[PDB]
RNA sequence: GGGAUGAGCUGUGGGUAGGGGUGAAAGGCCAAUCAAACUCCGUGAUAGCUGGUUCUCCCCGAAAUGCAUUUAGGUGCAGC
C-alpha cells in the first residue's frame, strides 16, 4: 500500500558514471589519457 | 626630384566578372584582403595534430618492451 513504500530490489539501479567532474573520480581526461587518435576518435575494428 | 603639346592630364556617361576579366607583363589590379574576389548555402567540412573537459573519500595500481604496419610522434595483437 501506499505509495511512499514502494522500493527497487536491492542492486537493480546503479548510479550512472559521471566522467568529466573533478579529480575524485574519472579526472579531466575522462578514462582516456593519452594523446594519440583515442584521445579524440574511435579506432574502427576491422583497422 | 621626373614629365609638363603628348604613347599627356582630367570631368561626366558607359562596357568587360572569378579558372573569369584586364594587364607597355610586376602574378600586377578586380571596393584597405588576390598563385583564383566576396556573400550565402553543402556545414556542426576534415585535421594520425594543438588546446580544454567542472564535487568527494576508500582499495588496488602500471607502461615507455616484442611482432606487424604507406610504419616510425598513429594503430592492431601480445606483454604489464
Ligand atoms: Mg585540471
Ligand atoms: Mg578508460
Ligand atoms: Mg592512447
Ligand atoms: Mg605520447
Ligand atoms: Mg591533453
Ligand atoms: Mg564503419
Ligand atoms: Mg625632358
Ligand atoms: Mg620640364
Ligand atoms: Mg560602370
Ligand atoms: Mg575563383
Ligand atoms: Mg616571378
Ligand atoms: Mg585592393
Ligand atoms: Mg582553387
Ligand atoms: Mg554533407
Ligand atoms: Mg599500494
Amino acid at each position: 500500500l501506499k505509495l511512499h513504500d514502494l522500493r527497487p530490489a536491492r542492486g537493480s539501479k546503479i548510479a550512472r558514471t559521471r566522467v568529466g567532474r573533478g579529480d575524485g573520480s574519472k579526472g579531466k581526461t575522462a578514462g582516456r589519457g593519452t594523446k594519440g587518435t583515442r584521445a579524440r576518435k574511435q579506432v574502427p575494428v576491422t583497422f
